[PDB]
């Protein structure tokens, strides 16, 4: 939900096995990309679209964090490491992570209003990237699988508390 905060005490584990809490990433805007590693449909499209827009915007780990996270609670460290290598993701400025426990997973998905449902061996789910402020406030949602530059620039400005002086609020 726009304007609400993602809980900072969510524990994530990166594709190198490093554990951290979401609050550890405070200080820069955060681009969050929910996927599952065995998706051969939407998630590669989302991730490939991100690979094409992110370099226009800045340097992950410096200007903002990028966090690809799996919502499939059966994905293990091996799965997220495989996903990272597949897309050439650096793994540090742009991380591929999983939730430590189901509570971490619920809490994250609940905060960003994301729900999924089983469809045979796949999941049905929305295509979304969430942009957070440096304090973990949800500032924008970008939907679909074919991202444009301007929408991301605008989202990052909102994340930084910028691009508002054209209007009295």
């Amino acid at each position: 939900s726009l304007g609400t905060y993602v809980p900072g005490d969510i524990t994530l584990v990166d594709s190198y096995g490093n554990e951290f809490q979401l609050k550890n990433l405070k200080g820069k805007p955060i681009i969050l990309s929910p996927i599952y590693t065995h998706c051969r449909a939407a998630c590669p499209l989302i991730t490939k679209s991100l690979l094409k827009v992110i370099p226009k915007l800045g340097t992950p780990g410096k200007d903002f964090w990028v966090i690809t996270f799996t919502f499939d609670p059966k994905d293990t460290l091996e799965d997220i490491k495989r996903f990272q290598k597949e897309y050439g993701i650096d793994g540090k400025g742009w991380k591929v992570v999983k939730a430590k426990t189901s509570e971490d997973l619920f809490k994250l998905l609940d905060a960003i209003d994301f729900r999924f449902m089983t469809a045979g061996n796949d999941f049905i789910h929305p295509n979304v990237v969430v942009v957070l402020s440096p304090e973990l406030q949800i500032k924008d949602y970008i939907y679909g699988v074919n991202y444009n530059y301007l929408e991301f620039v605008n989202a990052l400005r909102l994340a930084r508390g910028e691009g508002h002086h054209h209007h009295h609020h």
